[PDB]
């Protein structure tokens, strides 16, 4: 979810913004080859 | 199922929430290129 | 069949349940881009 | 034909059964986005 | 024409048979979402 | 809208032209698997 | 409803406008393969 | 547009031919997971 | 084109065979993540 | 081809089995990042 | 985001240009194996 | 095969378990940069 | 496995923690150039 | 960019040619493990 | 882990900083040829 | 280029053969840790 | 760190320049066989 | 080539066996720090 | 070979054990600066 | 072995401790220019 | 730096030429066991 | 050990300091041609 | 340079041959403990 | 230490200068056959 | 050359045998402190 949907993803930052909603995380990215919102 | 339906999927967390319904799993994602609810 | 009908599919588990009807298979999913009930 | 008629298709296996009528094919599915009986 | 008439189509192969009437084509299907006899 | 209507869409550029009607956008396309006019 | 009626839909924005009638939503589209007014 | 319509696309080269209509481009392809005519 | 259509591609060798139609090329494959017939 | 189709590939050994069909090759794999049947 | 989308990325410099938008950074690249816009 | 599918691989031990099925081998790993089940 | 997946690995300690599950081993690392969980 | 895209890179010399476009540089290569066009 | 990931490592000091988290250690480095966070 | 692409390189001699195309050079190799065709 | 990364290091002086940032040190080098920024 | 590929090399003796294919040479090894098949 | 692979070697005794497989030799070591299994 | 690995050796006493495991030997050192565990 | 990079160094004279850039020095060499450009 | 590592040794006094840790010894040095910490 | 590279040197006579290129010198050798081409 | 490192020593006077740092000593030299800084 | 390579030399008689290849010489040895094949 959060937009991590492979080639059909769109740069909506939903993964990034959602990850930003958690303390200790300054961003997120589509891991698992573009299919998981992984927060860091 | 559980919303893992490729480009026609919608961020309903149905995969994630369904995976959450099992002990030992803190989330889920659309593996198999967005076509399988894989729990982790 | 078994519900693997692209965007018009509904999460009826018919693919999954049908795949469950075979020994050695613990689930199924809509492969071929959501148009084939592939059992695993 | 053979039931591959998009959202108006019904799970009659007509595509699958028809494909089964040919040697070397163990099934069929509605390719072309649910509008062609493709045998495999 | 040739039977490609959406949900009111009937599996008369008229699209398929008509497409078969042309060299280089081994079949046909109701493209444009079930409303055009497309030959292949 | 704007023609993004899945397989029944027609190449009327209505999505593209409509997107062109907004500053900063040089085109548009049928995202959400062909069912949303997404402007870019 | 709201115009999400598959190939017989017309670009009346009824889905879009209806979705606009709810706070937090900047548009809507015909999900479920053109048969549900999904608001976003 | 230009035929980039996901699984319902047909190999009409409309994307490719349209891209060919621009200097500096020797072809085109359906990017965005088969839903955008991207010229190169 | 030539069958390079992501998950909805089918192993028709159309990319490969089409690439074979050019001197100096012994095959082809679906580059750009399965969305371009790249000849080699 | 031969199943080398990125994340949408399935472990059908089609690449491997196809490579096995050539003398001097004891297997094959999806090179080019999972998008080419490379025989060895 | 910013185009870092694995094999489906396109050389749009969106990662690079976006990274350029920050002082002290003269470029960017798709780290995490092509799935994160890392600025440098 | 056997799960050696680059970033889209999942830790199913299919490579490892498959390699275990051969005498003289105590494990396996995804060589060729994560795209070949190499047994050892 | 155990997370040793080259550039797509994530610092989940799965290799390390898994290695810790064996007596005589105080850690593990991704040998074979980041593609094997080697325990020490 | 410039083709430095890991395993999905193609030998288009785009990195090399782009680097050649700068005085004092006689070539370029995909540093950062194949993910950065580094000029030399 | 801790960033010791061969050529795909980035100078995040994660190895160094992590090693700093232990008494008696004034730094760390990527031993085992860049694939192990060794503390000193 | 010329096949010097780290772990995803294949023994195509493209580096070697390309280097052979220059007088005074009897071979080539993937320097820079497998990421540059260096001629000698 | 600081560029001391074995064969994948690049002559960026990051080790040297970083070492220069400390009083009493007129340079630095990649000790530990090219894997530690040692200041002198 | 011949397997001399740094940490991603595998003990396939391809360097050694290839060197054995030349008179006056009783073996070979991966010189240039594991990146050249040097025959002796 | 036989594990003599520079810094990426692991103490598998493969060089030593392999050397032990020859009469007159009571051990082996990684000569040529850790890149040749030399038997003694 | 036993840590005698040239410049990439680390002062783990593995050579020394291993040599200590034999009667008549009070230590060991990396002979052959740092590439052999010689016991004394 | 300046090419003094152990076994991965290449005879680019970068150490030598760089040392030549200073008055009183007629050459340079890779001291510290091939890991420091020492000028003389 | 203790830093007695031939040309790759660094003047860390580890040999000397370690030797100092024993009564009756006022220093140490790298005997065996720079490859053994000999205490005196 | 000229092959004087410690244990990783190879008997290429590059030091010797290079020294031969100067009048008054009948050979050369790797002085400075195998790390300088000294001509005589 | 202090530069007394056999053939790999360099005339840095580190032995001499270090010896000069002690009253009653007007110099130092590399005793023990070039492997000990002996002060006099 | 000819094996006169300091502590990393091996008793290959290459110096001796090479010296034997000249009339008036009954042997050779590694002069210059083990770094020159001197014939006598």
């Amino acid at each position: 979810g959060f937009g991590c949907n492979g080639p059909w993803s769109e740069d909506d930052m939903k993964c990034h913004n959602h990850c930003k909603s958690i303390k200790g995380y300054k961003g997120g990215y589509c891991a698992k080859g573009g299919f998981l919102c992984k927060c860091y």
